[PDB]
């Protein structure tokens, strides 16, 4: 059987976790998609020659219980970490994402990627040092991204996955 990687996409509302989800599988920028919709989404991809099934969670943040949620917080084998350039309270808030996750695990070590989104935007309030710098601390790759160009999106997730293979091996 192809490997499957559920991989689960977290972080503030309004960061662009769906225009990625939905650009890197659909290959198309959506600007009104429901802000309280979650639900999982898969691709068939080749990285670095071996295809896999991404099985990603687009997590909205809503209260109602969830098999599915629960499913991928204990199943999922890696976290995107989104925040948005131009959006300095979502940069603060990923400290609180990892906490999350390192809870879920029970882990210092959990396979993760921080996303810094919306890079086709001038009004920059976080610069790529400050988030470089916070990556580095946690021993994470950072990658910048635009859901809107297609800059660094595949990037991402695929950087995810090879997180995953190293920390399996
Ligand atoms: C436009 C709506 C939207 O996108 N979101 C997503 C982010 N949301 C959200 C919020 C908020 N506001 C939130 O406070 N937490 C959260 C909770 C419930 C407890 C403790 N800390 C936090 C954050 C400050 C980190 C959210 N937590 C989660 C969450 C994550 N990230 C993980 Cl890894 C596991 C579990 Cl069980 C979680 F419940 C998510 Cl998905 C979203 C949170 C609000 C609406
Ligand atoms: N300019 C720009 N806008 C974006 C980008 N990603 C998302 N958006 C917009 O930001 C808003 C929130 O995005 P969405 O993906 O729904 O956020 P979510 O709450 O994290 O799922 C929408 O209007 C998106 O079109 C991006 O890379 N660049
Ligand atoms: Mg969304």
């Amino acid at each position: 059987s192809m490997t499957e990687y559920k991989l689960v996409v977290v972080g503030a509302c309004g960061v662009g976790k769906s225009a990625l989800t939905i650009q890197l599988i659909q290959n198309h920028f959506v600007d009104e998609y429901d802000p309280t919709i979650e639900d999982s989404y898969r691709k068939q991809v080749v990285i670095d020659g071996e295809t896999c099934l991404l099985d990603i969670l687009d997590t909205a943040g809503q209260e109602e219980y969830s098999a599915m949620r629960d499913q991928y917080m204990r199943t999922g084998e890696g976290f995107l970490c989104v925040f948005a350039i131009n959006n300095t309270k979502s940069f603060e808030d990923i400290h609180h994402y990892r906490e999350q996750i390192k809870r879920v695990k029970d882990s210092e070590d959990v396979p993760m990627v921080l996303v810094g989104n919306k890079c086709d935007l001038p009004s920059r309030t976080v610069d790529t040092k400050q988030a470089q710098d916070l990556a580095r601390s946690y021993g994470i790759p950072f990658i910048e991204t635009s859901a809107k160009t297609r800059q660094g999106v595949d990037d991402a997730f695929y950087t995810l996955v090879r997180e995953i293979r190293k920390h399996k091996e």
